[PDB]
C-alpha cells in the first residue's frame, strides 16, 4: 500500500499541476492530462531511460506527445522529474515568453522531442525517430559495442489516429518492421465534438493489424501492472505496437467523460470537487517533498548516460574511425563540401542536374537519406551508391515512401531530429500542398529538412493544370523560416545543394524543371550563393529584368531583343528571395538598382513580385494538358512578351 | 462463343484506342488502361444506367476516375458508348484545347464527373457524391414515387489506397453506411517507382473492413462473369464495398508487369508486339463498325432518361411542392434571401457573427449543409435549426467530419458537384494545409465550396504558433480561382456570407477571427460587396491605412492616434483581394487615389502588400502563446507602430 500510496500520490501530483495550471492560465486542455497521468508517471520514472541534467543525450528513449493539447502533461511529468522546468514555469503556462506554451515547442521547453498540435504530426514525425534509431544501430553497433539503442514511445489522441498522416505512416512503420515504435492511443470515446461516435467507430487496432502492427489493449489506465505489461508484451514483438489504453478524460471529476472536460479550465467548482474526489490536501501547485524524492530521475539518467559514455570510449578504442563519424554525425557537423560543381556539356532540367549533384555529394556524406514520394525515376533523388533501405537492408539512405507526400514530410522531419542523418524527400511541386503541415513543422522547429520539389511549371506538359505548379512558388515563400531555391540551371542547381546542407536554422525548398534548360556559366551561377545577382550586365543600365528558375533563360532571350532595338536592360537571377533579403543593403541596390524600372519573369502566380518589380510576366490562371514549349509560349512566356513588358515602362 | 468474341473485341477496342491515342501523343499513361479495359467495358455496356445524350441526367450513375492517369480508359469508352467525344478528339489526346487532356477535368469532356490526376481526390470526392444521393434520396423519395436511384462507381489504383485522404473519406463511408458507394481497385502489385513491395504491404482489405466497408476479390480482372458477380454482391450489401481487382498493368504487351507500362508510351515494337498477343488486326484508331454498334448506348440512355422523366411528371402531379423545390435545386437557384444582416449590439468575433448569418441564412436554404471537423463548438458551423446527420438520420444538414479536413474537403466538393445541395465545412485557418489538394480541386473544377476557418490570426491567444496562421491569407489569394473573404466585424460578415453564397465560379475562404472584435456601422459594412471600400474618410487625406478583418479596427484606432497630432488618413477595409480587383480602375483609383501613401495592416505574412501599399505592417514570424490581447500587443499590432510606421512615410 505504501507503493501504491507513493504511485497514486506521485500520478495525482501530475494531475493536479495540470489541472492548476489551466485553472490559472483560465486556458488550456485539463481534461486529457487528467485521464493519463499514469501514463506519464509510468514512462519517465520506471520505463525509459533518460537524463533530466542533458535532454540531448544521444542515447536517451525518445516521447512524443503527439496529442499536444495535453501539454501540461508533459510539463508536469518534466517538472517532476528533474528537468530545468521550474515551478514558476508552470504557473506561467501559456503566458507570453514562458517555457510552458500551450503546445509543446522542441526548442523552447528542456525534454520536448517534437513540436505537437497539429495532429497527426506527432505519431507521423516518431516514424522517422524510430526508423533513424533503427539505421544508426545498424551503421554503428559492433559486435559487444551496442553504441544505439533507444524506443520511440507515443500518446495519440483520437484526433491523431483520424488523420490521414498518421496512417500513413503506420503503412510505413509496419512495412519497415519498426519494433522500438510503441504508441499508446488514448481511447476516451470523447471528441471536441463530443461522444468519437459522432464520426470515429471503425475498428483501430484491426486497421493498426493490417498495417502489420502488433496491437495490445489496456483496459485501465490506472493499473499500472497492465501497463507493465502490455509495455514487455511490445518488447518482445518485431513489430511496432499501438497499445489501445482506455481512460476516462476529465478522470476524477463532475466533467468526467464530457467533452466540457477536453479544452477549458475545470472552473473552481469542479476543481474543488476532483480534490475531494481524488483525496488530494495540497493547495495550487504544492506537490510534497515526498514525491519529489520518489520522481527525482537526476541521478538514474546521471548514471545512464555515464554508462554510454563509458561504453563510447571502449568503442572509440576498438573502432575509432567509426566512433569519429558517430560523434561527428551527432554533433551536426558536415565534413567539407566540395567547391567544384559537376561538369555539364548540354542543356540539362534542373531535376537532373539535381541528381548529378548528388552523385558528388553523396559518396562525401554518410548521413545523407533521400527519398521520393513514389516518383524517384522522376525526381532524380535516388543518387549513385545508394541503396534501398528495407528491413532486410538497414543499411540503405533510399527510401521509398511510396504515395505519401504528407507522411514522407513527417518521416523526413523525424529522421532529420533525431541526430546522425540529414534528410532530404522528392516529390512534384504540385504535392508540396499534400504535405504543407509537416513543410510547416520543420519550419517552426528549425528542423532544416530538404524538401525536394520537381516538374516546377506549365514547362512540365501535357500531364496538365492538376500537375502544373501556379500558386506554390509564393505559398512557400510566404512562410517563415524556408529558403525557397529555383535554381536557373545546372550550375545553380549544384550551388543551391550548398546553401541547402549548410542552412542548419529551418527546411529548404529546392525547385527544379522536369525540361532541359541551357546551361549558365559555372562562374556566374555561384551568385546563388547571395540569393540574388547580376548574371548578364550592360554598359548604362536603362533597367532590370529579374527572373528565378527557368524564366531567366527566356529573360536573356528578352535581354537580346531589347539590345537589338537599342534598349539596354541586365538580367538579375534571383533563385532564392529568402537568401537575397538577407544580403547587405549595399549588395540589394547594386543588383537592383533604384530608379530603374523593372520586369519580373515566373511562370507562377505574380501576388508578391511587386516588392521588385513595376510589372511582371506570370501566370494567373490553372494550366493545360499540351506539350512544351508549345504550352509555356501560348499561356505568354515568350521573350517578344517580356520586351513587350519592358518597353511599356520606357 | 460469338457473344463472347464481341466482349473480346469491344474490350480491345478499348485496350488499342487507349494505346494508340498515347502512342500518337507520345505522352501518357498506357499501362492501367490495358488492363483495367474489361471494367470499363462492363461498367458503361451493362451495369450503369447512364445517357451519353445528356451527360448532366440528375439520377445517372457516377463513375469516377480516382486514377487519372488512365484517362485514355476513360476516353475510349466515352467514345466507343456514343458520348460527344469524337475519334479526332482521341487523336488529340493531351494535345492543346483538346477535349481529351491529359488527366481528366469536369467540364471540358463529356461524362467526366471530376477532375482527376492527384491521387485520393477521387475516391474521397467520391464519398460526397454518394451523402448527397443518399440524402437527396431521403429528402425527396416518397411511396410509389423513387426520384432520386443511383450508384457511385470509381475506379482506384495503388496510389489512391496510399494516400492518407482515401482512408479518411473510407473511415466517413463506412461510419455512414453509403451502401450505393463502390469502389474497384486495381490491385496491378506495380507502382511509378516498381513492385508495390518497395512501399505497400499492408493487408488493404482487412483496414477497409475495420472501416465497416464490405471487401470482395475478383481474382482476374478478364473474368467478367467475377465481375458481374462482385458488383451483384455489393448492391445487395448495406456498407460501402471496395471490390479488389487483379490485372496485369500492360496486359498484352512485353512491358506487362512493368513500371515501364505505367507512364510511358510502349514504343512502336512493343505497339506491333501488343496487336500479335491479343490478335488485333485494325490499324490504330480503326474500331469495326461490330463493335460501335453493340457497345452504342444512346438508345438505352434515352429510355433510362425518359422513364426518370416520367417519373418526375408524376412526381410534380403527387407532390407539387416537393417537386418545385427538387427542381430548383437541381438547377443550383438561390430562394431568396434576408437582405439585412442580423442585429447586433456589443463586440463579437467573427466565427460568432457568422453562427448569427446562419441562424438568418439556412432556415431559408434546405440544400445548405454544414459541418466542422470536430471543431464545431469553436467554428460556429451548426445553424440552429440543423441536427446531425447520421446513417440512422439521412435528413440532418449538419455533418461531424472528425478530425478529418482534407476528407472534409473532399467531401464537400462531392456534395456541391452531386446537384441538390450547398456544402460549406468549418476548421482553423492553419489547418487550411491539411487539405490544401481539395481546396485547389474545388478551384480548377469552379465547384463553389465554402470553406469556412476560424481562428484567423495571433490573436487567437494561448494556443499558440502551431495554430497561429501567418502565410494562410496570401498562399490562398495566390490561388487562382478562390475569394478569401477576411469580414472585419458582425455586418461585413453577413455580407461575405452572401458574396459567397452568389459566387458560383468557384470556392469562397471566409476567414473569421476568435476574439471579439468592435462593431461597424451596418450601412457602411455593405461596402464589403465591392471587395474594397473607404470606411472612415478624412478632408484632404495625407494618406491612406488599409487593413482586412480585425485589423480594420487597428487602423481605426490608428486613424484617431494621427488625428491627435494634425495628421489626416482614410482608412479603407479590403476584406476581399479578388472581389476589389474585379472592380472597375475608376473605383480602385477613388478607393487609393495614386500619390496618396498608403500603410497596410494585416496579422499575416507581409509578401504581396506591395501592390497596394508602401509600407506595411505585418507579421513575418511564427506566433506565441500568450492570451490576446497582449500577444497581438508585444508582436507589434499596435496603434503607436501603425502611426510610427505611416509617420515613418508620411
Ligand atoms: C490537424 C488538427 N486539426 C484540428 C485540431 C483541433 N483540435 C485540437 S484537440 C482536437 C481533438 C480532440 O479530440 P482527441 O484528439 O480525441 O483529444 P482528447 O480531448 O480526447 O485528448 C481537435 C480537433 C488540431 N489540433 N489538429
Ligand atoms: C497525390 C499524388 N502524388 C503523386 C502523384 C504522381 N503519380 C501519378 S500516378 C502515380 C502512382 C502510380 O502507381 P499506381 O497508383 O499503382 O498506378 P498504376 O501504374 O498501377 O496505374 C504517381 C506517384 C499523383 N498523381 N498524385
Ligand atoms: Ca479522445
Ligand atoms: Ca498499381
Amino acid at each position: 500500500k505504501e507503493t501504491r500510496d507513493l504511485e497514486t500520490l506521485s500520478v495525482n501530483a501530475i494531475r493536479f499541476l495540470a489541472i492548476d495550471a489551466v485553472e490559472k492560465a483560465r486556458s488550456g486542455h485539463p481534461g486529457m492530462p487528467m485521464g493519463m497521468a499514469p501514463l506519464a508517471y509510468l514512462l519517465f520514472r520506471e520505463v525509459m531511460r533518460h537524463n533530466p541534467l542533458d535532454p540531448d543525450w544521444p542515447d536517451r528513449d525518445r516521447f512524443v506527445l503527439s496529442a499536444g493539447h495535453g501539454s501540461m502533461l508533459l510539463y508536469a511529468v518534466l517538472h517532476l522529474t528533474g528537468y530545468d522546468l521550474p515551478l514558476e514555469e508552470l504557473k506561467s503556462f501559456r503566458q507570453w515568453g514562458s517555457k510552458t506554451p500551450g503546445h509543446p515547442e522542441r526548442g523552447h521547453t528542456p525534454g520536448v522531442e517534437v513540436t505537437t498540435g497539429p495532429l497527426g504530426q506527432g505519431i507521423s514525425t516518431a516514424v522517422g525517430l524510430a526508423l533513424a534509431e533503427r539505421k544508426l544501430a545498424a551503421e554503428f553497433n559492433r559486435p559487444g559495442h551496442v553504441v544505439v539503442d533507444h524506443y520511440t514511445y507515443v500518446l495519440a489522441s483520437d484526433g491523431d489516429l483520424m488523420e490521414g498522416v498518421s496512417g500513413e505512416a503506420a503503412s510505413l512503420a509496419g512495412h519497415w518492421g519498426l519494433s522500438k515504435l510503441i504508441v499508446f492511443w488514448d481511447d476516451n470515446r470523447i471528441s471536441i465534438d463530443g461522444p468519437t461516435d459522432l464520426a470515429f467507430t471503425e475498428d483501430v487496432l484491426a486497421r493498426y493489424r493490417a498495417y502489420g502492427w502488433q496491437t495490445l489493449r489496456v483496459e485501465d489506465v490506472n493499473d499500472l501492472e497492465a501497463l507493465r505489461k502490455a509495455i514487455k508484451l511490445a518488447k518482445l514483438d518485431e513489430r511496432p505496437t499501438l497499445i489501445a489504453v482506455r481512460s476516462h478524460i476529465g478522470f476524477g471529476s463532475p466533467k468526467q467523460d464530457s467533452a466540457k472536460a477536453h479544452g477549458e479550465p475545470l472552473g473552481p467548482e469542479a476543481v474543488e470537487a476532483t480534490r475531494r474526489n481524488l483525496g488530494w490536501p495540497y493547495p495550487p501547485f504544492v506537490v510534497p517533498e515526498e514525491v519529489y524524492r520518489h520522481m527525482d530521475m537526476r541521478e538514474k539518467g546521471r548514471a545512464w548516460q555515464e554508462a554510454w559514455e563509458k561504453a563510447l570510449e571502449a568503442y572509440a578504442r576498438a573502432y575509432p574511425d567509426l566512433h569519429q563519424e558517430l560523434m561527428r554525425r551527432l554533433r551536426g557537423e558536415l565534413p567539407p563540401l566540395p567547391e567544384e560543381p559537376p561538369s555539364f556539356d548540354k542543356p540539362i532540367a534542373t531535376r537532373a542536374a539535381s541528381g548529378r549533384a548528388l552523385n558528388l555529394l553523396a559518396p562525401r556524406l554518410p548521413e545523407l537519406l533521400g527519398g521520393s514520394a513514389d516518383l524517384t525515376p522522376s525526381n532524380n533523388t535516388k543518387a549513385e551508391g545508394m541503396e534501398d533501405f528495407s528491413r532486410a537492408n538497414p543499411l540503405g539512405r533510399y527510401l521509398h515512401f511510396g504515395v505519401r507526400e504528407h507522411a514522407m514530410g513527417a518521416i523526413l522531419n523525424g529522421l532529420n531530429l533525431h541526430g546522425g542523418y540529414r534528410a532530404y524527400g522528392g516529390t512534384f511541386l504540385v504535392f508540396s500542398d499534400y504535405m504543407r503541415p509537416a513543410i510547416r513543422l520543420a519550419a517552426l522547429m528549425g528542423v532544416p529538412t530538404v524538401f525536394v520539389f520537381t516538374h516546377d511549371s506549365i514547362a512540365l506538359g501535357e500531364d496538365g493544370p492538376t500537375h502544373q505548379p501556379v500558386e506554390h512558388l509564393m505559398s512557400l515563400r510566404a512562410m517563415p523560416n524556408l529558403f525557397v531555391i529555383r535554381p536557373a540551371d545546372a550550375y545553380e542547381t549544384f550551388y543551391a545543394w550548398l546553401v541547402a546542407l549548410r542552412r542548419k536554422e529551418g527546411p529548404t525548398a529546392l525547385v527544379l524543371t522536369r525540361q532541359a534548360v541551357p546551361l549558365l556559366s559555372p562562374e556566374k551561377a555561384r551568385g546563388l550563393l547571395r540569393g540574388g545577382y547580376v548574371l548578364e550586365d550592360v554598359e548604362e543600365p536603362q533597367g532590370v529584368l529579374v527572373a528565378t528558375g527557368s524564366e531567366v533563360h527566356l529573360a536573356l532571350r528578352a535581354q537580346a531583343l531589347l539590345r537589338e532595338k537599342g534598349v539596354r536592360v541586365r538580367v538579375v537571377s534571383l533563385p532564392s528571395f529568402e537568401l537575397f533579403a538577407a544580403q547587405p543593403e549595399a549588395y540589394r541596390k547594386e543588383v537592383l538598382p533604384p530608379g530603374l524600372p523593372v520586369v519580373a519573369v515566373e511562370a507562377g502566380a505574380s501576388l508578391g513580385w511587386e516588392r521588385y518589380a513595376h510589372k511582371v510576366v506570370a501566370l494567373d490562371r490553372f494550366g493545360a494538358s499540351a506539350p512544351y514549349p508549345e504550352v509555356y509560349e501560348r499561356l505568354g512566356f515568350t521573350p517578344e512578351r517580356v520586351a513587350e513588358a519592358f518597353l511599356s515602362l520606357v
